[PDB]
């Protein structure tokens, strides 16, 4: 059924590799295979498999699909569909200025559609960032998690994640109430989405640049907000500003985000105003 082709990276419970899957009756496809490390503990086997149960609960075109889970043979495997263009952040950094605005709004509409599905089921992601968005050959963007351990680290002195009692926290992507009081809701994912919008419109620039993680929290509290990226339509920036309102009750819902993006797609002339 499954054959590993090449080790593409490492995960927190073992290795992550590219391979092939032969379904009985269906055509052979390229898949991503997660393996459990040799000499694993009772907790590690439970934690690795529980992450498959979370992913296995979702069926949507903009959410990474779980093909199957191997449990009979040791080491155990998690099998998901292959995403040829890899992580959205690196993909945009390599393809700088190569897409029209319509194509970028299309990428954003998919992420928003995927996040709307998650919000319906009262699922809070807690780590929505372009680094956790996977892209396929048809440029379809999918909300991911529990993937590669490695990620882009622009400056280890202002790391992407800061350790917290409950969990790791990505300062630049997290809502100020989430940072301050661990108030993680679908409204704090909306703040993260706004950050993702800015990542997509800037072709993978670092949110807040040179500013330290502490300077970000302070600037945000003093009502600073990221400026519009170069040649970004005003409507999109205004949408990012709605996502970044301090009052979390005024931020749009993911269904409202989808509707605004569909409205901009229906009237493409509106996207000329910069
Ligand atoms: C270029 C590159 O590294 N491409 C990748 C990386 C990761 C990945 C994954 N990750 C994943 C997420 C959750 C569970 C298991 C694996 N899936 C699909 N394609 C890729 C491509």
């Amino acid at each position: 059924c499954v054959k590993i082709e090449e080790v593409i990276g490492a995960g927190e419970f073992g290795e992550v590799c590219r391979g092939r899957l032969k379904q009985p009756g269906r055509r052979e496809v390229f898949v991503a295979i997660k393996t459990l490390k040799v000499g694993y503990t009772e907790r590690q086997r439970r934690d690795f498999l529980s992450e498959a149960s979370i992913m296995g609960q979702f069926d949507h075109p903009n959410i990474i699909r779980l093909e199957g889970v191997v449990t009979k043979s040791r080491p155990v495997m998690i099998l998901t569909e292959f995403m040829e263009n890899c992580a959205l952040d690196s993909f945009l950094r390599l393809n700088d200025g190569q897409f029209t605005v319509i194509q970028l709004v299309g990428m954003l509409r998919g992420i928003a559609a995927g996040m709307k599905y998650l919000s319906e089921m009262n699922y809070v992601h807690r780590d929505l960032a372009a680094r956790n968005i996977l892209v396929n050959s048809n440029l379809v963007c999918k909300v991911s998690d529990f993937g590669l351990s490695r990620f882009l680290e622009d400056d280890p002195s202002d790391p992407t994640y800061t350790s917290s009692l409950g969990g790791k926290i990505p300062i630049r992507w997290t809502a100020p109430e989430a940072i301050a009081y661990r108030k993680f809701t679908s409204a704090s994912d909306v703040w993260s989405y706004g950050i993702v919008m800015w990542e997509v419109m800037s072709y993978g620039e670092r949110p807040y640049w040179d500013m330290s993680n502490q300077d970000v929290i302070n600037a945000v509290e003093q009502d600073y907000r990221l400026p519009p990226p170069m040649d970004c339509p005003t409507a999109l920036h205004q949408l990012m500003l709605d996502c970044w309102v301090r009052d979390r009750n005024l931020r749009p819902k993911f269904s409202q985000i989808v509707n605004t993006l569909d409205k901009l797609i229906r009237n493409p002339a509106s996207l000329k105003v910069i």
